[PDB]
């Protein structure tokens, strides 16, 4: 009765038998990749063409993660970290063609999203890097990508258990959150943070339902697409399932579980959210790309006059 999906990943540059199978099931409604599953981008592309023959409805999503190493030979466009972009009279511009330029690269070989490291809010004066942010995301959107930020509410630093944060809500709220504030009517998707506020809930961000649909749907308005964080957590020997723990996200109001780097913990997600018969949440589909697979992206000319404009302000080449 109840909605949810999961999104999981595979180990390699193609598609196994079992990712073949995984792939089928409804309840699957997300793949992300990351640095070992990308050769370039062509061979990109011709995965997520792969994929789409099965399950056309998928969202696809690369982890971006601060630069994936050697992309060297064809590889994909190298743009300006975003301290480099924000000394430039026309910092809001650049930011726009370097949003642009990702998305439109992203979408051509196939994928729906990008988690991108520049909305990354509270891992970066805040109200200029808000601005730059929502610059970017404007050139996302004009590609026609939908654009995640991390991590709500908040939590830069470090913590081998899980992070406990003391602040006060109010001391919250005029910090970590401001971002998030700010950006909430313009993102169309947020992830939590793997990290408990015992003054404000007993549980971490991810799984309250006091962050999730009081302060984050209530008191920020937001209607985008809440991801869990990584409920798998491979190698960190925690207890518990990712069964138990795709079941806690959605409760507390998750649309969509992510069990990242380990297919046994995707496979117990999966069969949890079959005994609920979850059906898509209504939000889902607001992921998937406006843009379309080609390999004529780098020709047109809004992507040669995205690249002059980086170049005249000594950004690239
Ligand atoms: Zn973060």
């Amino acid at each position: 009765h109840m909605q949810g999906s999961l999104m999981l990943d595979i180990g390699g540059t193609w598609l196994t038998a079992e990712d073949r199978q995984i792939l089928r099931h409804p309840e699957v409604g997300g793949l992300i990749i990351f640095a070992r599953n990308i050769e370039h981008p062509a061979q990109v592309r011709e995965l997520c063409a792969a994929i789409r023959a099965i399950r056309p409805d998928l969202l696809l999503a690369v982890d971006q993660e601060g630069g994936r190493v050697q992309r060297l030979r064809q590889g994909f466009v190298r743009l300006p970290a975003m301290r480099a972009i924000a000394d430039n009279p026309n910092a809001e511009e650049l930011a726009e063609h370097c949003g642009w330029l990702m998305a439109t690269e992203v979408q051509a070989v196939g994928l729906d999203l990008s988690f991108a490291p520049v909305l990354d809010l509270d891992h970066q004066d805040p109200e200029r890097a808000a601005l730059l942010a929502g610059a970017f995301i404007r050139g996302m959107h004009a590609a026609g990508m939908a654009a995640t930020g991390k991590h709500f509410p908040g939590h830069g630093w470090a913590e081998v258990a899980i992070p406990e944060d003391a602040r006060s809500l109010e001391e919250i709220r005029r910090s970590d959150l401001v971002p998030f504030a700010r950006l909430a009517g313009q993102l169309d998707a947020l992830m939590p943070a793997h990290v408990i506020y015992p003054q404000v809930d007993p549980q971490p961000a991810g799984f309250s339902r006091r962050w999730l649909q009081e302060i984050l749907r209530g008191e920020l308005k937001f209607d985008g697409v809440i991801f869990s964080d990584d409920l798998s957590m491979a190698g960190a020997h925690v207890v518990g399932d990712a069964a138990s723990r795709i079941e806690a996200a959605l409760a507390a109001g998750c649309d969509m579980g992510l069990v990242c780097n380990d297919r046994a913990s995707a496979e117990l997600a999966l069969a949890a959210l079959q005994r609920l018969k979850v059906t898509p949440p209504s939000r889902l589909q607001r992921m998937r790309g406006k843009g379309y697979a080609n390999t004529d992206y780098r020709q047109q000319p809004r992507w040669l006059e995205a690249l002059s404009a980086l170049r005249a302000a000594q950004l690239i080449d």
